[PDB]
């Protein structure tokens, strides 16, 4: 039957799901919130293709002064225009062009050179036709009206640097005050907040040896040439007052001058004086005072010493606190290569802020796109570690060649092609595993809580015990859990295959990983399942557990060098981590733009090892490996409800039990023994122990000792042979609340072993028998106790059932059925061995053939019911053998007193809930911190030595011009030579370059095309506009007419390439090799690095060298002052003039790709031009110059200024504490939904308690249980010194705010508490809730705000203010915007800046704490106003009676009652009216189905009623709930205690809510106790009770205090003679003494024989409303069924 039960547990799980289909849907549609966030977003974020551009150029000092600060002022920014920039053409040098400096000297130049021979003879003394001449020139420029109105403009704008930039470029307390003033525009303060070591700088060098003092002094020759300004400024000074008296009182000379004179305006100069002696002077002096306020900016002593290398480290900490470090270079000794001098080792170290850390050579993935970012890519130019290498080198290399190199080195950046990125793809390829692991948390849940709740209600030890085998149990709780999984792991594949977040993947290996990861899952959540036996405990820890399990995939990832693959295989078992790693695989494969699609399962030998077709058998292997220690852990560990651990039918010998709980055994031993086919009954007192022992006969129990044999076979070890063997009957009934009746009996008939084909005859036939047959379609919780008894009996019958056991075969049921069940026992009396226990005597006398007392764990005796007749008297002789108020406030005072104790009790009881519950969430938080705080430590950047052979083979350049030179040529071939390309041989003179062979058809198109080197050779290739399939251009092979000459080395290969355009073959080939590279895309190894290009064209004008002559020929003349002055200025001016012409430039061309690469070029750049300058000899290895770099000592790490916040181990840690704080305010409601489930809070409100007290001291005590996780909190985060969140500075943010969450979280749990009926499903769905709302909402926002800033800023921001309805978002952002600000603080404080913020500020923290207090006590007011959301003919002449009449006398008036279940047709209950007069004991019986209970609930106070009133002492029910709820006392059917509590407890609660005094509650307890024969079991907790204790429990609450009414239903449902006897006699005393009683029950005496006024009610409607002894003469249990025919 292994088939046929699989079905039936299949069916059954279909029609849960089919009866309610809401949960199905919220089931299948949670996981899907964020990823629609985030779709959403993506489609407003197209991606962004760059458009081609070119780079300027970049001069070094090397190539004189002026460019290089040209460069450095103009070219602070990257701005790449797409046209080409005149640079890049060969037979140009200069990009900055037609400017006002280049204008100026050009000028200057011309003018000079013009007339050079007439100043000259003019000199020698006509000269004045020269001078004349000379000066009509002067005025056809108009540089110098340019340079006038540039220097007349008003002073404004930003400053002094705002001009400066504008004339060089194109379209002392007087400098720290100019500094000042240009400091207020953050625009013009970029140049100063880049350049301020520049100005303030040392330069220290370890060895004191005179060589390296030769050294610097070849340094310090720049900085002695800069001085200039100050000498031309003392010149100007000097010259000032004698020009001035010249010119001042000279007319006669000025006359005689005109005189003598005898073009025009040249003439008129003079005149009026206006225009000539004081303008240009004036503006000159103006000139040379603000030259002389600029040198005097620098300091001019940059260089300094140092006696060692450890002198200089303390020395160099010591200046790098005040910004004055910006050298480091030292002259280490390597003896080394080999031996001889000139093997010098220039080693500079420099702070690792400005310097490009050295850890990786290259980049670590191929990103498209030149990475030409001016602010934290291209460091080494802003920094200024170029510059001080090459004037270093530059040094060197004059120091030890001996001559006067002239070669200046430029800087150029090659193109980058056409490309397109996706941001967003790298932006979630972070954040996707932890989205996918908490995507998964309801379900896992659910399924744990779901098993336990269904292995705690003996459900399934109840369905077990009639033949289920555990694996078709297991199995189909698989499948069945399975499902679901599946269908939304394929709608997930759907949406992100559809949304385009993954496009290139092909859904099916994704759907088949997120099948095996959802299986992992599965198996997962069945094993966490199994530890617990609770099902608030289990739930509790069910998140935590699970969620718990991913840390260590970020602990194995920020570890992940140093880690063997050893470690990650067995740190992979965890299912999170698997996964974690599976997601990084695929997002890498995504990223690298080649999909997945079928054939990508063995890629991926890099770190990321692991493919996805190695992860999946991971997964599944988990599963397997949990799967078996589930099974093993069930078998070894049952639980609390223990299964055993691997013709007498009937027999049990030395049986006793042991509950640890009870100090006393419940049972003794037994000796009884079992018949063949006589109903054999039980009889006893109450807590003899007659369910237990038939519990033990079951499965459900393991006896403490002894064996129980049953059919021959033994319970104890083999009990697998008694399933089909056995039929149960629990005294408390266990049902399915869906199903109905004819579902469950064919649904028990099939699982019992009946065939398909004899269900319907059998079926009908037990219904009928029953007396249920009325009712087919109704759901088992529409059902009474009677019909849901009758039921349960039924499905006990269904089937053949060799033994079946009966235990409380009948309770509440009246006599009518009790016939048809006397007619089913007998007709299955023949070998059944049917087995009874009941109360009633008289059921034991007729049906009995054998009865057996037993008494006190003992058995009294068994025997013939004829041997103990020589029934209920002598039953009952046998057992005696065997046995003012307070008022005012005051009272306010007392009532909390008691209510606040009640709970401390419930929390002294059960400690490991409290401790599940408010402390281990605190504890989570340590765990995550620890787990998140381990990092591998760091120790120093190593020192690496800079050159192109650490990249390996790459492609060189050779680019020439103007060859027609013998040095050109000679500096080539060094270059050559250092390549490492040897000089051929003889026989090889041009046997040296390797020219290839074009293809066959390129040449075809080459010839239909032109051949023009200086014509765009190359075809136009299209630009891909998005379309997500190519990235970069399409690549053509018309690129280059001629293949380049590839020449191979010892590892590198020199082409030609002379005389082509140069700038389209890099564009053109690039794609090529971005194409051709894919088999890692991670460090592809790419061929062209750099290069060099040898212009040989100088940039000077012919005549260059004649203003050299025209200052010589000013020197001989005016007389030169000895004192050298005006000397040393003409011969820095003849120096200028001479190395105008200059030599060459030895262009470079680098790539930003590799770091490390334009160093390199240059290094090798220097050592070709020494090469070169070196005489010819053996020497070339014994002089050689290597450029070190290593970053000082200072530990600290590469601040990286551009990458904010990017999802990292701080939010990070404020998710898990947020995670862990969620849970807290959800315990809250465990007991409120216990007590409202079990109508126990409604006997307090009756016993005279307001809502308002009993809200406001729950309250209070769950705040007192909110302190103790904060305080676990804070201690937590002091003890790690978690300077972000915990600090002198920021303490009172995180104070008020875990406070305030406190203070306004838990009064928004209690309204949940009104619509649920189970608490740990409440439980779950409000933590799932909490957790969703806040992460979620505050983290998604919080990714929002990042990345992208496309007005995505403006609706973060208008979003960010709605979200502070909800409490739980006012902990996330809170939690952010400190962790933010402390990192930004930080920054400014490693920069230097010293800026310091405010924790709590408006737009911080301070709306979130204002609108969360004034939202705080809104949510209790709700729930308040919530709670108060309710605002014959005897029979006819008592109607006729109440409707007219008036009788003041009586207490309780009923007017027409009535009301309907929410459409059932006929009404229950309808059209009552009654009459009670003080001191009489009504009655009222009935049918299973009359209305009796409905009646209670409606006049009571527990329902809302439809029609008519229930007026109850002057105060109606409806009308003044309060006033009637004052004074009465009530007994439901289903008794109302609490499970931990004891009876003497619940007594003292009751006095003490009552009102009376403090002194009596102790003796009224004891009184009321020992009234009902409650006292020897009057400490022990109540949940330990027997039906009939618990009834008289129940009972005992309802007389106590002495109130007006008692609404006393159904009480005698299981009490024994004495209990009976006891409450009646205690029910006579309480009429006595003159206050009612409403009994009404199925029995005698009180109820019948002593009652007062009986009332038959049937189908809603009275019949007699007389008194028992005139319905005996007008018309007992046979009278009464005659009056039911009567009418
Ligand atoms: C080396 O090859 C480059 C190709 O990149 C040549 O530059 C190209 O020069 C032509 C000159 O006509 C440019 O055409 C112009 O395009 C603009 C675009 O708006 C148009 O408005 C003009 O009317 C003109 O057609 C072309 O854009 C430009 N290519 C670029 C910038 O990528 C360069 O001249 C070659 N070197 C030589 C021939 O020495
Ligand atoms: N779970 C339990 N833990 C500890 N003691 C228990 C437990 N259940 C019952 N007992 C105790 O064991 C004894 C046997 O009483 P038991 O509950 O078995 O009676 P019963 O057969 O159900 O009787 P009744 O006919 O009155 O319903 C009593 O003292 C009872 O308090
Ligand atoms: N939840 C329900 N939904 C629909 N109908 C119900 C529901 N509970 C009870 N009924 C029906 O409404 C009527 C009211 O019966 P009620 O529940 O008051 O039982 P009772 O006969 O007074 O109790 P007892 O079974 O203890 O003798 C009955 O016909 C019953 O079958
Ligand atoms: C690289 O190619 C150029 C192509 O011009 C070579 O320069 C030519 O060299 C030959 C022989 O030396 C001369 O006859 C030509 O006159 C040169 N060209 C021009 C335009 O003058 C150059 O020699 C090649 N590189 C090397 C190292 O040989
Ligand atoms: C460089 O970029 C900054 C920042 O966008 C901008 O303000 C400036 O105008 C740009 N150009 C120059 C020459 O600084
Ligand atoms: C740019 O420099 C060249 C160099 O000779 C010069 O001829 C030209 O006038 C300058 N200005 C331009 C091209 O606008
Ligand atoms: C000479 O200087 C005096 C002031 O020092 C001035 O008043 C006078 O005008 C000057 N004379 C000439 C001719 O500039
Ligand atoms: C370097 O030049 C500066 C000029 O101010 C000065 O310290 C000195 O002349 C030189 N120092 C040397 C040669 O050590
Ligand atoms: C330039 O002038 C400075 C002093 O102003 C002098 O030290 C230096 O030697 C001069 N230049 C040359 C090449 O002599
Ligand atoms: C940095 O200084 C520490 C001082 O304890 C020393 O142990 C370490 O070796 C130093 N590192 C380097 C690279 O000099
Ligand atoms: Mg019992
Ligand atoms: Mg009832």
């Amino acid at each position: 039957a292994f088939w046929t039960q699989l079905m039936l547990l299949l069916w059954k799980n279909f029609m849960y799901r089919r009866r309610q289909p809401v949960q199905l849907l919220v089931e299948l549609l949670w996981p899907l919130f964020l990823f629609f966030i985030l779709v959403a977003v993506r489609h407003s974020h197209p991606p962004l293709e760059h458009h081609e551009c070119h780079f300027p150029n970049k001069p070094l000092p090397s190539a004189g002064t002026v460019p290089w600060l040209q460069g450095l002022i103009c070219n602070v920014n990257n701005t790449c225009f797409p046209q080409l920039t005149p640079g890049e053409e060969p037979g140009r040098l200069s990009n900055f062009n037609d400017s006002l400096v280049s204008r100026l000297l050009a000028d200057a130049r011309t003018v000079l050179g013009g007339a050079s021979a007439h100043r000259t003879l003019a000199g020698l003394g006509s000269l004045l036709e020269a001078a004349e001449d000379l000066a009509q020139e002067l005025l056809a420029l108009r540089s110098l009206v340019e340079l006038r109105a540039l220097l007349q403009r008003p002073r404004g704008t930003s400053g002094p640097l705002e001009l400066l930039s504008e004339a060089l470029c194109s379209v002392s307390p007087a400098c720290s005050e100019l500094i000042g003033a240009l400091d207020s525009h953050p625009l013009s303060r970029l140049l100063w907040r880049r350049l301020k070591p520049l100005i303030l700088g040392k330069l220290l060098f370890a060895p004191d040896t005179p060589f390296t003092r030769k050294l610097m002094a070849q340094v310090n020759r720049t900085f002695e040439e800069l001085t200039l300004l100050r000498d031309v400024r003392e010149v100007w000074e000097m010259l000032g007052p004698r020009i001035f008296t010249f010119m001042n009182d000279s007319s006669n000379v000025a006359m005689l001058q005109r005189l003598l004179q005898m073009a025009l305006r040249s003439f008129l100069d003079p005149g009026s004086g206006g225009y000539s002696w004081q303008d240009a002077h004036a503006d000159v002096g103006h000139l040379v005072g603000t030259l002389g306020r600029v040198t005097e900016c620098l300091s001019l002593d940059k260089l300094e010493a140092a006696p060692s290398e450890a002198a200089l480290v303390s020395r160099a900490l010591q200046l790098l606190a005040e910004h004055r470090f910006w050298a480091g270079v030292v002259f280490l000794g390597p003896e080394t290569p080999d031996l001889g001098p000139g093997h010098v080792r220039i080693k500079i170290r420099m702070d690792i802020d400005v310097v490009t850390r050295t850890n990786k050579i290259r980049d670590r993935f191929w990103d498209p796109g030149p990475a030409a970012d001016p602010l934290t890519d291209l460091r080494y130019v802003w920094g200024g570690f170029v510059y001080l290498q090459d004037l270093v080198e530059r040094a060197a290399v004059r120091v030890l060649s001996g001559a006067n190199p002239r070669a200046g080195l430029y800087l150029q950046q090659m193109p980058y092609p056409c490309y397109v990125d996706d941001v967003f793809l790298r932006v979630l390829s972070r954040s996707l595993p932890l989205f996918l692991t908490l995507a998964w948390i309801y379900s896992v849940t659910l399924t744990v809580k779901a098993v336990v709740r269904e292995k705690e209600t003996r459900l399934r030890d109840t369905m077990r015990a009639m033949g289920l085998s555990r694996a078709v149990l297991w199995l189909g709780w698989f499948l069945s859990c399975l499902g679901p999984f599946l269908l939304s792991a394929a709608l997930l594949v759907l949406v992100l295959k559809l949304g385009d977040i993954l496009p290139y993947s092909h859904p099916g290996v994704v759907f088949l990983f997120l099948a095996a990861f959802a299986v992992a899952t599965v198996t997962q959540s069945f094993l966490l399942s199994a530890f617990f036996s609770r099902a608030n405990l289990a739930a509790a820890c069910g998140g935590l557990a699970y969620f718990s399990l991913y840390l260590p995939y970020v602990l194995c990832v920020a570890w992940r060098d140093r880690l063997p693959a050893g470690g990650r295989v067995a740190a992979s078992l965890l299912s999170p981590v698997a996964f974690g790693f599976g997601c990084e695989s695929l997002a890498l494969l995504e990223e690298q733009g080649e999909g997945a699609q079928w054939h990508n399962v063995g890629t991926r030998p890099t770190a990321d090892v692991f493919s996805l077709a190695q992860v999946s058998g991971l997964l599944l292997l988990d599963a397997a490996l949990y799967g078996l220690a589930t099974w093993y852990l069930e078998a070894v560990c049952p639980g609390q409800y223990g299964i055993p651990e691997p013709s007498p039918g009937v027999s049990v010998r030395s049986l006793e039990k042991r509950f640890p709980g009870s100090p006393q055994p419940a049972l003794r031993g037994l000796s009884l023994d079992f018949y063949q086919g006589h109903i054999t009954a039980f009889l006893g007192h109450n807590g003899a122990g007659k369910t237990t022992t038939l519990s033990i006969l079951s499965g459900l129990f393991p006896p403490s000792g002894g064996s129980a044999f049953i059919l021959g076979h033994d319970v104890r070890s083999s009990m697998a042979a008694i399933r089909p063997h056995l039929g149960v009957c629990p005294q408390y009934n266990v049902l399915f609340d869906m199903l109905t009746v004819d579902e469950h009996v064919w649904f028990y008939g099939r699982l019992k072993g009946l065939s398909a084909a004899v269900v319907g005859p059998e079926q009908d036939r037990l219904l009928q028998d029953v007396g249920l047959v009325s009712k087919q379609s109704v759901q088992t919780r529409h059902l009474s106790g009677g019909m849901q008894r009758k039921l349960s009996v039924a499905i006990a019958f269904v089937g053949g059932s060799q033994v079946v056991i009966l235990d409380q075969p009948t309770a509440g049921v009246d006599p009518a059925s009790r016939r048809g069940i006397w007619e089913l026992l007998l007709k299955y009396r023949e070998g059944r061995t049917l087995i009874l226990s009941t109360h009633h005597l008289d059921e034991a006398e007729l049906l009995g053939d054998r009865v057996a007392v037993v008494a006190g764990g003992r058995l009294c005796c068994c025997g013939s019911p004829l041997f103990l007749r020589r029934l209920e008297e002598i039953f009952l002789k046998v057992v005696e053998e065997c046995a003012g108020r307070v008022q005012g406030w005051a009272l306010t005072r007392q009532q909390l007193q008691a209510l606040l104790l009640k709970r401390f009790l419930l929390a002294r009881r059960s400690r490991r809930g409290l401790f599940a519950q408010i402390v281990l969430p605190a504890l989570f938080v340590g765990l995550a911190l620890v787990f998140s705080l381990i990092v591998p430590p760091f120790g120093h950047y190593p020192a690496l030595r800079l050159s192109p052979t650490m990249y390996g083979a790459q492609v060189s350049f050779f680019s020439e011009d103007a060859p027609g030179d013998p040095g050109r040529a000679r500096l080539l071939e060094a270059l050559l030579q250092e390549a490492g390309l040897e000089e051929p041989p003889v026989q090889h003179s041009s046997h040296r370059f390797s020219a290839p062979e074009v293809p066959a058809e390129v040449a075809k198109v080459l010839a239909s095309g032109n051949w023009t080197p200086e014509s765009p050779s190359p075809a136009c290739q299209c630009s891909r506009p998005g379309a997500r399939r190519l990235l970069p251009d399409c690549p053509a092979a018309a690129g280059g007419p001629p293949p380049p000459q590839a020449v191979t080395g010892s590892g590198e290969v020199v082409q030609n390439l002379t005389g082509r355009n140069l700038s389209d073959f890099l564009v053109k080939t690039y794609p090529r090799l971005v194409r051709q590279g894919l088999k890692t895309k991670k460090w592809v190894n790419e061929v062209r690095y750099g290069g060099f290009s040898l212009g040989g064209r100088d940039p000077g004008l012919p005549s260059g060298q004649e203003l050299g002559r025209s200052v010589e020929e000013l020197w001989a003349l005016l007389s030169p002052l000895p004192g050298g002055a005006l000397d040393r200025v003409l011969k820095n001016l003849t120096a200028w003039a001479h190395s105008l012409d200059a030599q060459d430039s030895l262009k470079i061309w680098f790539n930003n790709k590799g770091w490390h690469s334009m160093v390199a070029f240059v290094n090798r750049a220097s050592n070709a031009i020494l090469r070169a300058h070196l005489p010819p000899g053996p020497a070339r290895h014994a002089h050689s110059i290597t450029t070190l770099n290593h970053p000082l000592n200072l530990t600290k790490e590469q601040l990286s200024e551009g990458a904010l916040m990017a999802s990292s181990v701080d939010v990070l840690v404020s998710i898990c504490v947020v995670f862990a704080m969620s849970f807290v305010p959800a315990s809250f409601t465990l007991v409120l939904i216990e007590e409202r489930v079990t109508r126990a809070k409604h006997l307090q409100l009756m016993g005279g308690l307001s809502p308002t007290l009993y809200w406001l001291g729950n309250f209070l005590w769950d705040m007192c249980n909110y302190l103790v996780p904060a305080c676990i909190v804070v201690l937590i985060f002091l003890a790690f010194q978690q300077r972000a969140y915990v600090a002198p500075a920021n303490l009172p943010a995180l104070l008020l705010l875990l406070l305030l969450y406190g203070w306004s979280i838990t009064p928004l749990m209690y309204p949940a508490s009104f619509f649920f009926s189970v608490p740990s499903t409440a439980y779950v769905v409000l933590t799932c809730i909490n957790l969703f709302i806040g992460i979620n909402g505050s983290m998604a926002t919080f990714v929002l705000e990042l990345f992208s800033d496309q007005k995505l800023q403006e609706v973060s921001r208008i979003l960010k203010q709605v979200f502070l309805i909800f409490p739980h978002f006012c902990l996330g952002r809170g939690l952010i915007d400190m962790v933010r600000n402390q990192a930004m603080a930080d920054a400014f404080e490693r920069l230097g800046d010293r800026q310091f913020q405010s924790p709590l500020r408006w737009e911080v923290v301070g709306k979130n704490l204002l609108a969360m207090v004034i939202q705080g006590p809104l949510f209790l007011l709700f729930t308040l106003l919530l709670q108060h959301r309710s605002q014959d003919e005897d029979v006819a002449r008592e109607r006729e009676r109440v409707v007219q009449g008036a009788t003041q006398g009586d207490v309780l008036v009923l007017r027409n009652l009535t009301k309907v279940y929410r459409g059932q047709r006929m009404p229950a209950v309808d059209r009552l009216c009654l009459g009670i007069p003080p001191g009489e004991c009504f009655g009222l019986l009935g049918v299973n189905g009359a209305g009796k209970t409905s009646t209670f609930r409606m006049v009571t106070g527990d329902t809302l009623a439809s029609r008519g009133e229930a007026v109850l002492a002057g105060h109606s029910v409806a009308r003044e709930p309060s006033a009637a709820h004052l004074s009465m006392g009530y007994c439901p059917q289903s008794d109302a205690i609490f499970e931990l509590l004891t009876g003497r407890e619940h007594l003292e609660l009751l006095a003490r809510l009552r009102g009376v005094p403090e002194a009596q509650v102790a003796q009224t307890a004891g009184s009321g106790l020992a009234r009902l024969g409650l006292s020897w079991y009057a400490d022990r907790p109540a949940g330990t009770y027997s039906g009939g204790n618990k009834r008289k429990l129940a009972t005992a609450l309802a007389l106590v205090g002495d109130p007006a009414v008692v609404f006393l239903d159904q009480p005698t449902t299981g009490m024994d003679p004495s209990a009976r006897r006891f409450l009646w006699n205690s029910l006579l005393a309480v009429v006595r003494e003159g206050r009612s009683v409403m009994l009404t029950s199925h029995s005698m005496e009180e109820c019948e024989a002593l009652c007062s006024r009986l009332a038959i009610m049937v189908n809603g409607r009275f019949r007699c409303l007389g008194s028992p002894q005139h319905l005996k003469g007008r018309f007992l249990e046979e009278v009464f069924l005659y009056f039911s025919k009567d009418q």
